[PDB]
Parts: structure tokens; C-alpha cells; sequence
């Protein structure tokens, strides 16, 4: 009924760098060959979505920002297959195209037809589906995920159980899968093991359970902010440990705790320094330390090559080393089964419209996730 | 019938920093519990032990160094089990005690019992075997193999075929076992894949070795010195790159001969800058670098922590990732049984009073190995 026409509704529309989001009407053009055009249902904010304000993630503007989300299919162009109108969906921010030698391989899962690496803001085709008054607005990771409705490419959507809660599963857009992936996959922590976890908002918190489901033995929690404990052992984290309450080096604390070192160790906050403290704190014969966070804006930081001459494994991933379209499914399905709550990493729930108090509460920090509902 | 007695023998003593090896009159006490006494028969010169000369690895001088060895057992002390007098042996100079979480670990081999960390330059029970002119001379990493006689822990030393040319398995005590390993062991080169090796010493040449026996189909070798390619192409590297020939950057270069980067790659050098480079060069995605030589007194690198959050593994190890003595043992038969060959490997022998001829022929860069004959 509405298909194969425009729709006109509300986004939140970045014109500019610096500034708050604007809620404007756009149009949102149908979906060509092998687009799904979605109703939005729910969007999670982001750190990454802040740093396209900061200016930091360099991307076309102006944008519809947004990459975590879940909602329903509308519509669907020629040859769309893996999705129908009615679907619950979950946008995918890394796309998994299954035929570059990224997606053939058995490990990678940052397919080359991403839009991350070189920015261009457009739909696969190189173009826009979203005018504002006749302007043209860039895309966001192929997602787009601050609008009542979206296009997204084939290649960049997964079709999810259709009993999902949506407000909930959203979170596998990214802040959950990124944080749990990097324990279960990417680290692939094993039974008995000591983990340590710098960092305890929603992307630590699900590290934490990640490890937990992996039968971690000993999850240590750290962070600066005390207040951010409480949660944390509520979600697997056997002990917390603030550096400020320390006099020595918190990766000294951190091998002493372990009798010389932890087995995985994960940087969540994004910090040169805590890297590398993360990195140094894991055994050095057999440590492996997993980077989730980063500043899109970094300057290099300084390691001693010594640190992985003994043994070490340092490695990064983008969403949980996760294989995009074939995981986010048993991710959904999972949450169905049981086997992980989402609730706990929910702190706040607020309308779309006032989109800009959810980011207030991001950058200060007193959130763990804001979900936005449409 | 020099069991249970002191031998009167010559060892190059390094009295001091700087200097040249003395070959002096020393005594080697007979083996306490637990401790082997051996009868060199060859010793390779490693860059490891010019570091001890330059003061770059601290140990404690004056120092019988040397730990690129093979030998025959001369006598066993109480409760030796693993080796007999008359047994063709290769010193460890990373131990595998067994015991400790790392000898425990099915992916460590840097036991706790190592002599690396810390230096003490003794015999595990914190004593020395050497006396010249009854002055006390330092081990080092509990091998000391520039000696015609040593003794070394059980934890150190590995029984091997006794129909072994020594001459040749030698290079099994260090460089071989190292590079080779580095491939077959630590990065687990695939088949079909892509490698790029960074120094075509005898490491490196090793690390190539590996790689085809892996079954790489692209083993590209990479070094600023043009004469070093022939032999590298004769142990199995399909291309040879010298940066010198090259208006842009080597890991750019590396990348467009990829097609968007390679799936291993090796520093053997030991510089940071080729570090960071030999990181970068490797696939954004599933990419894997490994670490191999390093420079004692190392500064620290600057690097971008965007090369692994893509998806890259950086990892470095000792020895090759070889628990030592359960190794050296298949390493040899392997040999035996003519699975890859070693002269390639050795371009100059000499007998072991030119010492310092053969550190000349290391420092200059005209050998790939000096092996000594005693
Ligand atoms: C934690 C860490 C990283 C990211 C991320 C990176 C790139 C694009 C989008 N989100 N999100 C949460
Ligand atoms: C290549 C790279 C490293 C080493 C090494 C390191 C420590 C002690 C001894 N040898 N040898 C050859
Ligand atoms: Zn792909
Ligand atoms: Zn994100
Ligand atoms: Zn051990
Ligand atoms: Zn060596």
C-alpha cells in the first residue's frame, strides 16, 4: 500500500558536525533491485554513533546516522530473497556480501563491501534513498538507522525469529554481538579461565557475559567508575577492580591477582594506554588480549615488541568477529532459547523524538544503552 | 672414567662487554642430581649470543655463552632419566621443566623455569659448574655450548637419534627450530595461502622452509640485500622484493602483489619499523603477523591500534613455539627422515678456536651460519 512509492516521515537528520540532531520530515525513496525497505521498530545510541557528531568517524554529511536497530520489512525490490514484506529484521552494519574472499573466509567477517573503511555514505549502488526537502541525505554504514524507515541493500539485512521483542534484540545490531563475539569468537575463551575486562558500560558487560557463557572461571571487572560494579557481578564478573584505589600499575595488580597473568584479557573503553596496560597484564607465554573499543580519531600508541616476543597474541575485531547475515539469527535465536538476558544492559528507554537526551546520557556517562522507540 | 670428575678443557670465556672470546683453560665440575655433563661436538653461531656481547642481553659476566648446540652425553648425575652416557643430545635453552602452567599449557612452551627473564647465569640450583684459574664463569640460558664440556639441568637437554650427523642438527638448538616453527607452529601457515617473509638470514630462510612444508602457494621474500634472493628461491620463496627497487612503500607494495594484503607474514630482522610494516602488509581481516627476532634493547614501536581492530593478529613466541623437549626429538627424525634439508643453511665451518672469526663473518653479514667443530 505503500509500496513501490515514496514515503514521507521523521528522521534524525545530522546537517553538520558539532551538532545536536535535527527531527525533520524526509522522503524515503522505494527500494531498487535486491533493497528492503524497513519500518523502524527500535535503535539503540551508540558510541559510534557520537563519534559521526565529534566528527571523529568521517562520513558524508549531512547523514542519517544509526547502525543498531531492529523492525519490520515493508517492502522489497526484484530479486530480494532472504527477506518478505512482514519480516522482523536486524539491519546489519557489517555486511556479509558471502562472495568476497572476506566472507569466504572461515575466520574473517569484514567483508569487503563494507562501508567503514573508505566512507562514501551511499546504498551499494552509489546512491540515496532519503531526500529532506528535496536535498539529498547521505547513509551510515548501510544502515541508517535513525528514521522511521530505512533502505538497506540485501547484503546488509538478517531475518530474525518473529517472536523477537524488538526493543530488546535491537542490541544484536552491535553493542551486545560486538562485546560477546569478542569473547566467544574472537578470543574464544576456554573453561576454567581467568579473564580480565577494562571497561564496564554495555560492551564490557556483554564481554563479561560472553566469558561467563564460555565457562570462564575468574571474570575481572575494571574500571574507574565504582558505581559500574554492581552490574558487572550481576552479569558474571567474579571481582572489580578500580586502579585509583591502587598505588602500583594496574597490570602488576592484575598479574599479582593472577599469579602472572591473565589468560584473556579485553580493552573495551578505547584507550591507547589501556590497551597496551590490557595487553601486558595477560600471561606472557600463553595471554591473548582482544581490542573492542577504539577512537576513530587515534594517534599510534607505544608497546615494547618484547610483550608478544615471550608469546603473546594481540588481535582486534568489528562486531564480535561475527559472520554478519549468518550469525545474527542464532544470536536472536538464542536470546529465544534462554541462553543470555538483554535486560540487564538496558538502562534507558525513550521515544525517538528525543533522540538528542539519549546521547546527553551517553556522553556523560550515565547510561549503560538508551533505546530509542519508534 | 672422567665420570665423577672435574674435566680440565678450553671454553670461550667472554670476560667482558665488548670484547672479543678468549678461549681459556677452564674446569667443568662433574654433574650434580639431576644435571648432564656433555661433550660438544658442534655449536652454531646465533645472532642471540653477539647480543650478550654487546650488553644488549643482560646476563651476568664473566659468561660462557653459546646455546645453538649438539653433543654426546659424557656422564648423568643421580637421577637422570631421560638421557645416558653415550647418547647424542641437543641442549635446550628454553627448558621444559613439565611441571609449571606453561610446560602444562597446550599452546606454551616459554617454561617458568627459563633462564631469560631474569638472567642468573646458573645451573638451576643457582650455582655454577665453571671455574678458569678458580675464578667462577657464568651459564648462559643454562646451555653455555661454547665450552668442549658443559653441564646442563635434565629440564634442558633432549635425546635425539643416535645415527644424527651433529654438524648439522645443531641448527635444531636455535635458528632452524625458530624459524621453522614460526611458520608450521605459531602462524600455522594454510595451504594456498600467501606469506611474506621480512630478512633472509638464516631465519628467515628457515621461516620459508616452514611455509612450504605448510604448503604455501606464495612465499614472497623481502630484504634490502639483492644476494641474499638465489638462496631463498632454492628454499622455496616464489618471489623476491627489495624495498630499495621501490618508489612507494613496501607494505603498499606488498598489498597491490596481494590483492588486498597477505594471509602471514614474518619479521626476522628484528627493527620496529618492519615490525609495524610486516603487520600492515597482512589482509585487514583475517591477516596474521608473526614477531621472530627482536633487538634487546628495544625502544618501543608506534603503532595504530585501526591495523588490528580490522581483524589483524599479531603474536610473537621463542623458539619457534616448540615445547622444546618433546620437539627437538621430531624436529631430528624428521631430518632423518629427510622431510626438509640444512646445508642449504650453512655456508661457513670452522673449528672452535676461530670464535671470533666467526662472530666477524655474523657482524659483517657475509655467512647465513658459522658452524663450529670441536
Ligand atoms: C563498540 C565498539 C565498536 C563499535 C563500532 C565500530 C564501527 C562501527 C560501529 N560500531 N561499536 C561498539
Ligand atoms: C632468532 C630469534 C631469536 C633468537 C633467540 C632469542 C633468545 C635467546 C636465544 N636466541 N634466536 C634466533
Ligand atoms: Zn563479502
Ligand atoms: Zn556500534
Ligand atoms: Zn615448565
Ligand atoms: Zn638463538
Amino acid at each position: 500500500s505503500t509500496a513501490g512509492k515514496v514515503i514521507k516521515c521523521k528522521a534524525a537528520v545530522l546537517w553538520e558536525e558539532k551538532k545536536p540532531f535535527s527531527i525533520e520530515e524526509v522522503e524515503v525513496a522505494p527500494p531498487k533491485a535486491h533493497e528492503v525497505r524497513i519500518k523502524m521498530v527500535a535503535t539503540g545510541i551508540c558510541r559510534s554513533d557520537d563519534h559521526v557528531v565529534s566528527g571523529t568517524l568521517v562520513t558524508p554529511l549531512p547523514v542519517i546516522a544509526g547502525h543498531e536497530a531492529a523492525g519490520i520489512v515493508e517492502s522489497i525490490g526484484e530479486g530480494v530473497t532472504t527477506v518478505r514484506p512482514g519480516d522482523k529484521v536486524i539491519p546489519l552494519f557489517t555486511p556479509q556480501c558471502g562472495k568476497c574472499r572476506v566472507c569466504k573466509h572461515p575466520e574473517g567477517n569484514f567483508c569487503l563491501k563494507n562501508d567503514l573503511s573508505m566512507p562514501r555514505g551511499t546504498m551499494q549502488d552509489g546512491t540515496s534513498r532519503f531526500t529532506c526537502r528535496g536535498k539529498p541525505i547521505h547513509h551510515f554504514l548501510g544502515t541508517s538507522t535513525f528514521s522511521q524507515y530505512t533502505v538497506v541493500d540485501e547484503i546488509s539485512v538478517a531475518k530474525i525469529d518473529a517472536a523477537s521483542p524488538l526493543e530488546k534484540v535491537c542490541l544484536i545490531g552491535c553493542g551486545f554481538s560486538t562485546g560477546y563475539g569478542s569473547a566467544v569468537k574472537v578470543a574464544k575463551v576456554t573453561q576454567g579461565s581467568t579473564c580480565a575486562v577494562f571497561g564496564l558500560g554495555g560492551v564490557g558487560l556483554s564481554v563479561i557475559m560472553g566469558c561467563k557463557a564460555a565457562g570462564a572461571a575468574r571474570i575481572i571487572g575494571v574500571d574507574i567508575n565504582k558505581d559500574k560494579f554492581a552490574k558487572a557481578k550481576e552479569v558474571g564478573a567474579t571481582e572489580c577492580v578500580n586502579p585509583q584505589d591502587y598505588k602500583k600499575p594496574i597490570q602488576e595488580v592484575l598479574t599479582e591477582m593472577s599469579n602472572g597473568g591473565v589468560d584473556f584479557s579485553f580493552e573495551v573503553i578505547g584507550r591507547l594506554d589501556t590497551m597496551v596496560t590490557a595487553l601486558s597484564c595477560c600471561q606472557e607465554a600463553y595471554g591473548v588480549s582482544v581490542i573492542v573499543g577504539v577512537p576513530p580519531d587515534s594517534q599510534n600508541l607505544s608497546m615494547n615488541p618484547m610483550l608478544l616476543l615471550s608469546g603473546r597474541t594481540w588481535k582486534g575485531a568489528i562486531f564480535g568477529g561475527f559472520k554478519s547475515k549468518d550469525s545474527v539469527p542464532k544470536l536472536v535465536a538464542d536470546f529465544m532459547a534462554k541462553k543470555f538476558a538483554l535486560d540487564p544492559l538496558i538502562t534507558h528507554v525513550l521515544p525517538f523524538e528525543k533522540i538528542n537526551e539519549g546521547f546527553d546520557l551517553l556522553r556523560s556517562g550515565e547510561s549503560i544503552r538508551t533505546i530509542l522507540t519508534f
